[PDB]
């Protein structure tokens, strides 16, 4: 996610995402301030898989 929001970043959150972003990054807990942003575009078992075994910085 770190790395397709670089290349591609057809889904540009400079909204309210923006102030999660800046918290998340150093603990991204959140179970629905993130569901709400990854809820536009991203799909929902994403959130499941924020846990472990997922994707950290695609």
């Amino acid at each position: 996610i770190y790395w397709i929001a670089d290349q591609f970043g057809i889904h540009l959150a400079t909204g309210t995402a923006r102030k999660l972003l800046d918290a998340v990054a150093s603990g991204a807990s959140l179970g629905t301030a993130f569901a709400a942003i990854l809820g536009v575009t991203l799909p929902a078992w994403a959130l499941a898989a924020a846990g472990a075994l997922g994707a950290t910085a695609a």
